[PDB]
DNA sequence: GTCGG
DNA sequence: GCTGATGCGC
DNA sequence: CCGACGGCGCATCAGC
């Protein structure tokens, strides 16, 4: 992609606006509007000279064009400069960095004068379990995970899953599967021949084994098909500890596995494109369905490889590396 | 906020 | 007790 | 003008 020195001032401005819309205004559609605009501008291979120029791009409209004109004329946006100074809004925005504190919790905290991590720390009884864990690992959860460490993590997960039952299949998806040099977390998809579209404790026994070997250290949420938690690589006799990392584990039916793998591999942006580009078809995380004459989705087609799904749409098979 | 019925 | 709604992360 | 904009699983809240 183009160098960030091209339009980084504009992209950074739009992303900061997007965050205030999500976290303070609770205006999720304006957050996505600003993100879309920032993304289309990030990809534009020219230094923008005017709001009119940017307005030609899809997702940039009248108001972002006007903001780009103020930014180019002054190096700032009055509106952003003001909200950055605002103790209430800045504090709400900041607290949403804690995993489990969304815009609603953040506002409620700030309204009670709880505005900093220090205030959260003093008020543990006002936090739910997930929020306590997000606070405990605030710094670690914002660190990226080098690929080297992801491989070590993958080694542990695959070894322990097979130890519980050698018929499991486990696949690390997300940016790792796309060969990224670092990841934000570990996404694991799990299946087992006994669990299909029509069919005990298959997710639990895996989570329990990873806990028994002290890889999984905390649990954010855990149901029959989705686990969200925290893990940590072991360190040698005295290296400093590794950071705690986020890990998800999803149990998916065997006959929907490849649609699962495709979906959770991503990127989010690739999937949107692959879905939008689907001829008389609709693809979700579970299935690929042929749309009828009226646009109604019919029955799921059988799938025994990611490629089958590319075939159905006559889409040129991209490998995970090329789904960016 | 942007798009498009 | 329970159902359904909302918040949340992704 | 005005509605769509992603949808899922789990934790927790609101209310019967
Ligand atoms: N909000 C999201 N909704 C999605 O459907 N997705 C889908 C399902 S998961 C897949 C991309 O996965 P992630 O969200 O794990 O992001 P990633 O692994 O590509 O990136 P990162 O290394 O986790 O930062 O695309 C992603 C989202 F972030
Ligand atoms: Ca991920
Ligand atoms: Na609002
Ligand atoms: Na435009
Ligand atoms: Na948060
Ligand atoms: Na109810
Ligand atoms: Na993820």
């Amino acid at each position: 992609a183009p160098q960030e020195t091209l339009n980084g001032g504009i992209t950074d401005m739009l992303t900061e606006l997007a965050n205030f819309e999500k976290n303070v205004s609770q205006a999720i559609h304006k957050y996505n509007a600003y993100r879309k605009a920032a993304s289309v501008i990030a990809k534009y291979p020219h230094k923008i000279k005017s709001g009119a120029e940017a307005k030609k791009l899809p997702g940039v409209g009248t108001k972002i064009a006007e903001k780009i004109d103020e930014f180019l004329a002054t190096g700032k946006l009055r509106k952003l400069e003001k909200i950055r100074q605002d103790d209430t809004s800045s504090s709400i925005n900041f607290l949403t960095r804690v995993s489990g504190i969304g815009p609603s919790a953040a506002r409620k905290f700030v309204d009670e004068g709880i505005k900093t991590l220090e205030d959260l720390r003093k008020n543990e009884d006002k936090l739910n379990h997930h929020q306590r864990i997000g606070l405990k690992y605030f710094g670690d959860f914002e660190k990226r995970i080098p690929r080297e460490e992801m491989l070590q993590m993958q080694d542990i997960v695959l070894n322990e899953v097979k130890k519980v039952d050698s018929e499991y299949i486990a696949t690390v998806c997300g940016s790792f599967r796309r060969g990224a040099e670092s990841s934000g977390d570990m996404d694991v998809l799990l299946t087992h021949p006994s669990f299909t579209s029509e069919s005990p404790k298959l997710l639990h026994q895996v989570v329990e084994q990873l806990q028994k070997v002290h890889f999984i250290t905390d649990t954010l949420s855990k149901g029959e098909t989705k686990f969200m938690g925290v893990c940590q690589l072991p360190s040698k006799n005295d290296e400093k500890e590794y950071p705690h990392r986020r890990i998800d584990i999803r149990l998916i039916p065997k006959d929907q596995y490849y649609c699962g793998v495709l979906y959770f591999t991503g990127s989010d942006i690739f999937n949107k494109n692959m879905r939008a580009h689907a001829k008389g078809f609709t693809i979700n995380e579970y299935t690929i369905r042929p749309l009828g004459v009226t646009g109604v989705a019919g029955e799921p087609l059988p799938v025994d490889s990611e490629k089958d799904i590319f075939d159905y749409i006559q889409w040129k098979y991209r490998e995970p590396k090329d789904r960016s």
